[PDB]
């Protein structure tokens, strides 16, 4: 784990994941913040190949590029940044 100047806590990983959320995962663009403008929904049963794994913003989350080269950040469970402690997973990876 690394973490940069904004405080996100940042890794390299190369693995897939599988949104099992039931209405889906919202997915922001420029960080992995729920402040950040919205880059669309991950519905149930749909599956990404995410590079790196983030933990800001109270929650874990996983980002990758997209086709048009622009990088999407989701959230795949919480995360308790004061103790570490984290959340069910929102799909398999």
């Amino acid at each position: 784990w690394k973490q940069n100047k904004d405080g996100i806590w940042y890794k390299a990983e190369h693995a897939s994941f599988t949104v099992t959320a039931p209405e889906g995962i919202i997915t922001r663009y420029k960080g992995p913040w729920t402040g950040h403008p919205q880059a669309g929904v991950l519905q149930k049963g749909q599956t990404i190949k995410y590079d790196e794994v983030q933990k800001f913003d109270g929650h874990v989350w996983v980002s990758w590029e997209t086709f048009e080269g622009e990088t999407v950040y989701m959230p795949v469970r919480t995360w308790d940044a004061k103790t570490g402690k984290v959340g069910k997973l929102w799909g398999e990876i």
